[PDB]
């Protein structure tokens, strides 16, 4: 397959609607060879199930919110492999509060914060621990959404964490790129995952896009699965600073008039 | 002049030099009062006498670090205003480590937190503190830069601060446009100021920005300050959640090849 | 006013719900002189109304398809004014079987061509033929609308034109900018004028805009006039190569959801 | 190979240089089958040469200023295929003047029409005499330039037209796409090719790039082609109306200050 050789760490894997373990799925028919992050220990034994699924016994904790974590993740990565081609970051989190209503009355410094801390500087936090172990064409992946773009109901401070992230791909990709490696995000359409499934209003987004999409249907986890195998892959050596859509074409139209 | 009966409050005015600067200045002239913020005891002389030079006496201490600082300025500003008419917001600030040289070397946690919390969640901090006492046809302006759009040399960490802060545009322009209140940017071409002052390469960002924008020169605070009033009157009540280029054409082009 | 002294040509003023008419009352206002064209002899009577209305009998024919109009035009108005300030291109033209229906059904060689020629073509065609008698600091402006940048049903070929129209603000002001003249445009939201009266859809389009944009109201010519005003002014001199939102914010969001 | 079964109609293959015999190559090592345009007979033995190459005897002329050979392009066609899943457009052309030195030296009306006729309409004319014979899981790609987001040097009238091309992708999406069809574009780096080779600044543009994109490099035919390979192939079902950089992050960065 196109990614035969690579050897790619995968945060976010959480269920089986996860759009990390559509990633993990399309990497694995490509040929890559994967590892897996979790947070919190009652999630071991699930993420070691689908580790096995895909080939793999190696499974991590990392809460990106601990700087010790995230040292120890690469150490103990370090310990079984000599270099790291591939990562993704599929990881987002905000207060309940600051995801719901109105934008001003979920606003606190520490939702804010948190927001930001989880959902942007994670991003090149991992990037950087990685580096000494990064191959010279290693590829990097984050996820965002249009909300970073333009501003979308609900989302709120996550839409100024995504808009963070998104600039954080473009600095990291002037940082990494002499070197050889690449960063990028695909800008994920709506889909039912478990974080999704917290939005009041996310069957609501859901029916929007698949009335007014060009496609006129929402994306699975096998098609942004499958741009993230390709943007990971040599295949993409001329992409890098790229916020790639795969939402059926929604942000490229003015719907529902 | 166009901004008749406006009441307009200032942040960020530190020098002649500063872009607030720019903007009271051109603010008077059409006619509003202004107030005035300063950060630290020792900065009290210099904004009294910049605030009587615009014929006012109006003048708060106000770091955007102390939530307790915010609540204070719009409990005093209300004693003499009954209501405001304009917020500008001129305030940016990294860690020095975090603007210099490799985007990844000047990455810490903290250095991410501070950028954010003081050059991107202070904005719509100040809006949620100032929402009380504003008019309805009101108008907030913050700055932004390029760097937002598109990565810089050593803007680093503060790009992604700056694109979370024309997130934030958008997001505060649907919270409070109901209501009528319009929110805005300037993301501003490069100008010497005190805070441009600590960058080493400024002076080479500054002569490739006078050789290469379509007018084929660089901005001034007179020119960011009139399209400031501009969006903080009733003349652009048109027009929110806007990110206004006042740079020359710069951001246009692709330059010097 | 903000324009005095400023001698300023306006296309497009084809009766009194035009966005050139909203455009011309403002410049009116802040002191400018002005002059007007208009296509075909049954207008003659009209324009020479509104020319008096604001203060001046310069009118001239110019239907912009034809090359010798354009270049009578500015020969004409070179026997009145030494020199040219400002010029409002307010032109658009696509055959109606063109932004009807399906982008496809609409489509062929002669809509194409007939779309552009009028609505893209001219602007920069006008600029060349104006250039001659153009100050050092004039400034030029056109109006574009949102289907440049994103499918909206039913504007189809238009949608490209302005388009290729947003991109000649560009290639526009790199030409003219070491004189000094300032390119920009407005991307206006829906007004109801009588190109838009041909529309079927228009009235659902503005329903969705008043819903949906964060003013939560519909733009009107004294705002976009306002807007324009400022751009051909002197008030904007940092301004240059924009496509300025004079839209209550409706670019910004994501609606309807 | 990830295209396999997949019937492709590839224009502008001309040399082996040709960003169109990139993506032949990775279309053919990908599984699909391939047929071939080209614009006049003495290019008929060149074109044979490199579709025999190819696996294919499947050649067709087609000038795109000519409807009838539009239309008989996809008569002849279809006598070999039931149905066709790609169309690649790799088409664009200007007259030398309009290319060269200042834009409005070389705008004319007619410089204007053929850049835009040739470079613009051609690719949704394709798309529409296609769609009889498309496949509910077709998709279609065209190649575009940064030239039409900023304006850079000598491009010009190119420029606006490849604004309206874009434009064009997310029209067709919408229009195309409740069948199933995708539509979108790369936006390639400079590339040594024969359309490239009339522009006197192009060594100065691939040295710029190379000394100032991400990676650091130029791109090359092998990855544009393998970038739209896999735009053509079901690997990208959820991404429509997109365009894609494949430019070494080029377009992401302000470069060379
Ligand atoms: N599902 C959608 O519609 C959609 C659309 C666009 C983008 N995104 C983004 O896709 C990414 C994946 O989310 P998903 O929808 O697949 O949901 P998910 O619930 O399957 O995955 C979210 C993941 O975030 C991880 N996470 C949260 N806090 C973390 C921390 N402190 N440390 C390490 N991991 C943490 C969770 O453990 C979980 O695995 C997120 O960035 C999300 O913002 C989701
Ligand atoms: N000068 C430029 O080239 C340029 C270009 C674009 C944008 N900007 C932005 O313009 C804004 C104004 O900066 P300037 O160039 O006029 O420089 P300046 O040095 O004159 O003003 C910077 C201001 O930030 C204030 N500030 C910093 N930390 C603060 C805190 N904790 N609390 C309250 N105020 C704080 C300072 O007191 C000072 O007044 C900043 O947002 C900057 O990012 C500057
Ligand atoms: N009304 C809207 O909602 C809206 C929104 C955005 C943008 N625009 C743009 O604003 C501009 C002004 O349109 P308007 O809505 O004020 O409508 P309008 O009908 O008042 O003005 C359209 C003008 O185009 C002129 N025109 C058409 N063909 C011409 C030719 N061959 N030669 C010279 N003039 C020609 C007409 O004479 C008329 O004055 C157009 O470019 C339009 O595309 C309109
Ligand atoms: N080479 C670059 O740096 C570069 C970068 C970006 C985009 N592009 C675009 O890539 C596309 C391919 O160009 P290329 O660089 O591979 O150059 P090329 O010279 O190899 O191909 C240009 C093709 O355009 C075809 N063409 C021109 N007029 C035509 C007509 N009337 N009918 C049918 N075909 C016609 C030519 O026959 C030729 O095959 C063009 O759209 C170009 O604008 C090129
Ligand atoms: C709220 C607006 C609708 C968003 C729809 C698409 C989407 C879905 C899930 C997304 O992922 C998350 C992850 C975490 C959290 N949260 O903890 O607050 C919220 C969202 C998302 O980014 C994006
Ligand atoms: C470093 C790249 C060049 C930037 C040029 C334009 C510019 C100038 C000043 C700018 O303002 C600041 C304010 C504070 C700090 N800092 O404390 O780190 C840095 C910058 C700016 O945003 C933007
Ligand atoms: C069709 C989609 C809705 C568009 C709404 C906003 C708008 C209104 C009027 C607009 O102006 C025109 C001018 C001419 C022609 N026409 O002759 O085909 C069409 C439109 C417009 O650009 C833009
Ligand atoms: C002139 C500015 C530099 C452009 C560099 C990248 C590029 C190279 C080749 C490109 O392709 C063409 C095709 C035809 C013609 N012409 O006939 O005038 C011109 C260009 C291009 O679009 C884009």
């Amino acid at each position: 397959g196109f990614l035969d050789g690579k050897r790619i760490l995968l945060t976010g894997l959480l269920s089986n609607r996860s759009i990390a373990y559509g990633i993990a799925k399309a990497c694995k028919r490509e040929g890559a060879e994967l590892a897996f992050t979790y947070v919190g220990d009652r999630f071991k034994d699930r993420i070691t199930e689908f580790a096995a699924e895909f080939g793999s016994e190696l499974v991590f904790p990392c809460d990106v919110a601990d700087d010790a974590q995230i040292d120890a993740l690469f150490a103990s990565l370090k310990t079984h492999w000599d270099s790291l081609d591939g990562l993704v970051h599929s990881i987002g989190f905000a207060p309940r509060e600051a995801i719901a209503g109105d934008f001003l009355d979920g606003l606190t410094r520490e939702n804010f914060r948190i927001a930001h801390d989880i959902s942007a500087y994670s991003f090149p936090a991992l990037a950087k621990a990685a580096l000494p172990m990064l191959s010279d064409d290693a590829s990097l992946l984050t996820l965002s959404y249009l909300g970073a773009e333009r501003a979308i109901p609900n989302y709120n401070t996550m839409g100024l964490a995504k808009a963070a992230l998104e600039a954080s791909v473009r600095y990291l990709a002037v940082s990494l790129g002499a070197k050889g490696v690449r960063v990028n995000a695909i800008s994920a359409g709506p889909i039912k995952t478990l974080a999704a499934s917290g939005i009041k209003s996310f069957g609501k987004i859901l029916d929007f896009v698949e009335s007014n999409s060009p496609l006129k249907r929402n994306v699975t986890i096998e098609q942004v699965g499958n741009a993230g195998a390709f943007l990971l892959s040599d295949l993409a050596s001329g992409v890098t600073a790229e916020v790639m859509h795969v939402d059926s074409g929604f942000n490229a139209v003015v719907g529902g008039m």
